[PDB]
């Protein structure tokens, strides 16, 4: 089997991407944030505290002929932005892009935090990290990808995120038309449950490439690129008037600037992030201070190759017995 679904940015900044997902019978279509940095498939639901729902489409298990309570199971999750949700669990049929899984754990939110409530465009998350991170208790559940594996033509999914444009998530195949050149594969550690890999270095603009090992995770659910403070300082030093602002929460730069590109290494290959991708616009409406898309990972405890980095590439998440990541330019 295969599946193929379009993913669409939620706003003009590419703050996140949503992908339609069919849940239940008859189908209930919800727009989920596919997150390679977590392992729960959770949704706004008919169970979600009413004051915490503001415009999201909800899953109603009582209207699905294939829904069944997973008796006794609960879940509770916290994300890197400090957001959270929790609830109970159903099993149901879930389809993405024509690929169907029966018996998928669909985590129904009873409570979501204010960041979720305030974002009417995201109806839930679909986790694509390793199932060892799934929060369901007392019986941990598998991700959609882990349940679909048995069945896929190739045990892979790919992320092809757009810059200010739609992109694609494919399951079970490589679309050799979607990238240029060759795909460079690199080793993955699953020890922390993430798609964790080691970049071979970086360059700033037209500068020389610095060979240096940078461990981090490939995380479609994180907007920005978070790297060590040394690397980030070297990048923003090339932008006149850029500075780290404790009041704003990271590096800011004059909106009048033209940003340099940022290159990261994948083995002997190089992925170039255009300068424009690193612009996250005014810090507040009408400000001439703009927020940077490359930020320090210091205090976060891990480096994160979020959407800023990933949307510069065609990315293969290879879930074979020995998982690997692949990157190609596009
Ligand atoms: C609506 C919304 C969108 C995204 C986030 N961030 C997540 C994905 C939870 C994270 O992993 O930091 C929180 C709320
Ligand atoms: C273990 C380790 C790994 C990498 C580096 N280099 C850094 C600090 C990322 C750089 O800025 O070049 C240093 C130590
Ligand atoms: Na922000």
């Amino acid at each position: 089997s295969t599946g193929s679904a379009t993913t669409t940015p939620i706003d003009s900044l590419d703050d996140a991407y949503i992908t339609p997902v069919q849940i239940g019978t008859p189908a209930q279509t919800l727009n989920l944030d596919f997150d390679t940095g977590s392992s729960d498939l959770w949704v706004f639901s008919s169970e979600t505290t009413a004051s915490e729902v503001d415009g999201q489409t909800i899953y109603t298990p009582s209207k699905s002929t294939t829904a069944k309570l997973l008796s006794g199971a609960t879940w509770s999750i916290s994300y890197g932005d400090g957001s959270s949700s929790s609830g109970d669990v159903y099993t149901d049929t879930v389809s993405v892009g024509g690929l169907t899984v029966t018996g998928q754990a669909v985590e129904s939110a009873k409570k979501v935090s204010s960041s979720f409530t305030e974002d009417s465009t995201i109806d839930g998350l679909l986790g694509l990290a390793f199932s060892t991170l799934n929060t369901v208790s007392p019986t941990q559940q598998k991700t959609f990808f882990d349940n679909a594996k048995a069945s896929l033509d190739s045990p892979v999914f790919t992320a092809d995120l757009g810059y200010h444009a739609p992109g694609t998530y494919n399951f079970g195949f490589i679309d050799t038309t979607a990238y240029t050149g060759s795909i460079t594969y690199t080793a993955v550690s699953t020890k922390q449950g993430f798609w964790e890999w080691t970049s071979t270095g970086y360059a700033v603009g037209s500068g020389t490439f610095k060979s240096t090992s940078i461990d981090g995770i490939a995380d479609t659910g994180t907007t920005l690129l978070y790297l060590p403070a040394t690397v980030v300082s070297a990048y923003w030093a090339q932008v006149s008037g850029a500075k780290s602002s404790s009041s704003v929460g990271g590096y800011v730069f004059p909106c009048s600037a033209t940003l340099p590109s940022f290159t990261f290494g994948v083995g002997s290959a190089r992925i170039v992030i255009p300068g424009d991708y690193i612009d996250f616009g005014p810090i507040s409406t009408g400000s001439s201070s703009c927020f940077g898309g490359i930020q320090s990972s210091a205090g976060i405890g891990i480096n994160i190759f979020g959407d800023v980095a990933l949307k510069a590439a065609f990315v293969v998440f290879n879930g074979a017995t020995t998982p690997t990541l692949g990157f190609a330019s596009k």
